């Protein structure tokens, strides 16, 4: 059983880019062919073992019986790449191809959403950094909720999708969207703040259950398969009365510590803002005498994730226009000295006369929170220090939503 | 795009267990159509996140155009599997199961290769064990050079196939064989010692390269992929001359410390043996100066290893059937306190009228080997207190090979 | 400054052995010198880095002022070790010893309580063991409560000191006793499967809190610091009303995963017993509408714990003499799946006419609780498969207490 | 035994600073008393098991027959700490203090060293960023041969101390030298490159042997004790004839990948430089062939260090003031493609008409180097990209040498 005839690698032996097209020649191709990678590489001197990965689909962009064009991926070291024909059980090696290095720069840079243009656009790096600078975002320009999840080099939001706000992943590499989920159930929000995983908040049926909505991502078959189906095994939950699904999703939930307990907030339709608690156990509550102009939950990472329990503080910023409380607070959710119940801290931080549009976490640090003002600042807070810090090149700042990536 | 109407999984929603066949159903499947799994379990209580594991290629054991047949894998915890048809992009999905333990028990147990029935038979496992004793080797007799790579629950070895020699593994869990290699070059030996890798000395053409044979197992899609084409990007070497292929592969080579240097043993048409060396950046010499009855290569583990640099201590058993050097010695190779050159170290351990068959290491002791005795005896010396212990319940032994395995 | 003139080590220069005691000689000595090791060793071949340690204190079995006689430690490599006065800030270097390997078997083993001779003794190993038998426990002839934590080679327990009950830990090695917590506080019980802690419920003043009593174990300087003063930053609580602390304490807490509540059972005047919970931040309470003859809280480790959050399933194992419920019956506790509160499940394993009177883990599997019985009978159950397999070497067993270790 | 009577802690219960003074009070202290601190800490909420740390040796500042002055130390974080006093074997506390987080920030910073002041200045530190600048290096103002290891928060160098070349290292927390060396052996060179340990070629007798300096700083006594005496088990071996101490140490030897051959450089009489290579295996040798104006060993870390096997590409920037090479040149040493010696492959980069001299490396980028030039100008060179980047922050730049450190 020969696969395919007079057949071959138009770029054979030759040196490619990530991104690039490379061209398959030969005679039999049938549908449903696939087309499998596999990588070997050194990253410095070579020595037994070195590195390996395979099989990894390629992603296929034209497809004929003489022959197809598939995409060199993003995200490998610089590799030996062996190509090969599936079809279905059966392999046949195409040719080999050196692949110049894909890896994604892991200094965090901060992006912000402008609206007018609809791009996202990187607002600040350090040092030594100018690689490319804007991304289109016209095919979903309703992107909402945007956050990070560390090594990805992209950013997941949420997005209307078939009727529904559904979770996509912009890659910083192709500039290119890729569903999270499977089905196309209504979100909630995105839930930040685990550790290493963006959960989400969907209908998947009659209620409402807690999605692992990342994992495609975290996983060497990515380029091929991004959209997941894991919801947790708990039961579903609805919203409590008076709440509907548009009044949530604007900002990112957030995992208490222990990952039991969801920090959300909601939109009145009267403008106000109340926190909402969720727990994938028990269901959703509020919580009770907190009606402000703008609530956004926020966490503190204490310590370094590892790609185990992830230690940190989360709340509240808690804003109103007028009044003895005029201004942004900042407030932890912790449980009484007494007991049980989850109490809102008294303000660890305070700013009267100014208003919090965004916040987001730089994880290379560790017990700060980066925060987006509008009278535009953008300034650090320290837990340790309890002091904040500006950012001095950072006051233009045309964004509601800034967010810190890698 | 729909792609099979009226379908489904016949056991959807059931417990299923590994080993078992899942029939598929509906209209419109396609030659070159193939099956997802996606996996999320819960080791201890529900957590967020969970495990989960995907896109698992399925292994198809019938097709037709109205379904098919699936195999469910070992070495997954319980799972919630979903079961997906994948029609080159587009995947659909077709139901659930509940998919029962299939992990694999991680305690080290005895293997002997029983010439005169054909089979690999446990020949020690410690207490509350009483799994399955014997497994069919009669699909490759000729089964030789047997090692295990910790975690993989099955034996890898050298046979015969398309008239040269080939790595194959051997699965516990099925009793299935599956190839190492994907291209059919002759092989000179296995290659143990690494730290978590099997390597293969090879004939990539005119000469004989390096190749890791393991890759396809130490990694998620084992079911459906189990050849490796890797060698090292150094050249190739021809052996010195006089000798030929047939000579080698009775035993496994060893990595030296640094794996650099792999220590063989080659078998002369007049039955006596010498020391061979092979270094993949220069190629093989012999250790001069020693031509004796039986020759096999060993190292001991010095430190658990991490699945880095693998530290241990490697050398030559050396049997001579009378002389002054009657039996069996153990020696290390190492380099002289003058200068650069490899020489072998006076002894550590002797045993008169007695000769070693068989040397194996179990992983989760450190600094011990364990050796076959005929006059059979088993036994492992310990480095650090310079003793050997017999096994009281292995006396009978009727093997020629052992190895430890998990 | 000169610490002592005509110095030296009467051993310097030779290999000694790990429990030997080497002497130091000189002129000038000082009431509150101390000694320190530094440890360099090379466990395969010498690579740089090697492996380092110090400073470590040694212990000083005889003092005057011309000289000094110290213990050499355990639980190092074959080692070079530099031996130096500590004078408060300032070290002066005596000379140098080689020690030989003093690394601990990881091994599990089983040991059982010999109330009768007053003596730990080992029960079982895996074959090719016979190093010493026998530990003397006369010292501590009521020692209680008896668990091991990983690779510590020794066993915690809990035995009257100063009229109260506190934790010790009986070294291997030596078959010495160390104290394990600072101040004299009596100890309700032992806390096991936190992962890589044993913890103790201690009376730190009017009420009692949650301390970590293996602290002192796992860290460099143990053989001169073992006892350790570190409660929880919670407040204090009380019993409640009727119950007193000699109820407690004659079998092991169990930490649920998690690690927030703690289960324990208590025995009443009348010989009945009750499971009662413990939340470090909330109290104490009673789980009621369980009165039984024998409670004894067990954990199943569900993976390998890493020396992060450990995955378990945890219960009570509730014994009754007769009725509809004659027997041990093992029975998780778990929270409702309607709601917060937790509740005993149905028993996943009851054994009619036996009853349970030890339960330990072999650390080394996944998913087992290994069982005493009386009708005496050793057993593992395996969570996977929900079969038992009896121990066919374990009979006899004259013990009421036995315990894995390592 | 009651150590001390009517004693305790001035600041008992209170919250102290890192880098404070407490004071500690009571009748009956003795020479050689020392103090021991042992720390409880919680990063984000308590949880079992929290942070522990003890015992500690704590600095003794000031010493009397009444009490005793200690210094509160820096690198934990904010702790509840016990203070006790420790009189050879026994233990007493002496109360409890809240010490102030002490973590030192872990973002990659340069550093430049000024000749004409006499300090190392805070040359780039990335946005928000404003602490303390400046560092008085007048008690070694010959500060040579400046590296950093990663995490410690100070500087490594060779100064002149007793006659002879040492290792010393500068704590950015204080402004205080630690010596490294615990004899006073000449110091040929400082090795950086091995991935988490400085080394040093310092005289051990007659010859010169590889030693390990920094462990003394990667060992939480670090504040007692600083001094390591750790040299390899290898012969002594002597410079090659001419060469002498006082032509070396001016620039970091590198470890090649293995940690087997490090790179040094030597300054002839006449004012040309030399490659040499040093094996502790087998001595110094001359890299023949070479003698130029300037030369300065460098490597690239290929992978980000974990503090197993650091991969790496290492070289010689070989610098001539005139002729075809005119400029700086980076040339890798690798071995031949052809046999096993050790041969300088043909630049990866080349810079006519500008002089490198300094280069040192950001650990939390991968395959760059950082170098400065003058005509002052400071670059990365990316190896993947092969393309230099300037810092345009950094053209005053009144230095010699910079750092990169954390
Ligand atoms: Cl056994
Ligand atoms: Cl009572
Ligand atoms: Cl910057
Ligand atoms: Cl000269």
């Amino acid at each position: 059983k020969i696969l395919v005839t007079n057949a071959g690698v138009t770029e054979a032996n030759q040196t490619v880019k990530p991104g690039d097209i490379v061209h398959i020649y030969g005679d039999g191709f049938q549908e449903g062919d696939q087309v499998d990678f596999d990588f070997r590489w050194d990253l410095g001197e070579p020595l037994f073992p070195e590195g390996y990965l395979g099989p990894v689909g390629a992603e296929i962009v034209e497809r004929h019986s003489n022959g197809m064009s598939i995409r060199m991926p993003y995200r490998k070291p610089e590799s030996r790449v062996e190509i090969f024909l599936n079809r279905a059980s059966e392999r046949m090696s195409l040719g080999k191809v050196l692949l110049a290095d894909g890896q994604t720069p892991k200094d965090f840079r901060l992006y912000g959403i402008n609206e007018t243009d609809k791009t996202i656009e990187r607002a600040y790096a350090e040092e030594t950094v100018t690689g490319k600078k804007t991304w289109d975002m016209s095919a979903h320009p309703d992107f909402r909720s945007v956050v990070n999840l560390q090594k990805t080099y992209g950013l997941c939001g949420l997005a209307e999708e078939n009727g529904v706000q559904q979770p996509f992943f912009l890659d910083f590499c192709t500039g290119e969207w890729k569903a999270l989920s499977f089905y196309d159930y209504n979100t909630l929000a995105l839930v930040i703040g685990s550790g290493n995983d963006i959960a989400a908040i969907q209908q998947r049926g009659k209620g409402y259950s807690l999605y692992n909505v990342s994992a495609g991502l975290e996983q060497s078959n990515y380029a091929t398969k991004t959209r997941s189906n894991f919801p947790m095994p708990e039961p579903q939950f609805e919203l409590p009365e008076g709440f509907t699904p548009e009044q949530f999703g604007d900002y990112p939930g957030v995992f208490m510590q222990g990952n039991e307990i969801i920090l959300l907030s909601a939109r009145k339709g009267n403008g106000k803002w109340v926190p909402m608690l969720y727990n994938y156990r028990n269901g959703f509550y509020v919580l009770e005498g907190i009606e402000a102009d703008a609530i956004i939950p926020f966490y503190f990472g204490m310590a370094l994730p590892d790609s185990l329990l992830y230690q940190k503080k989360v709340g509240y910023m808690i804003y109103y226009s007028s009044g003895d409380n005029r201004g942004s607070s900042f407030r932890l959710l912790e449980p009484d000295k007494e007991s049980s119940k989850l109490q809102l801290q008294e303000p660890f931080a305070q700013l009267s006369d100014k208003k919090v549009v965004s916040i987001t976490n730089r994880l290379d640090r560790i017990g700060t929170i980066t925060v987006l003002f509008s009278d535009r600042t953008t300034s650090d807070f320290d837990w340790n220090s309890k002091e904040w810090t500006d950012y001095t090149d950072l006051s233009d700042m045309p964004y509601n939503s800034v967010v810190w990536a890698n």
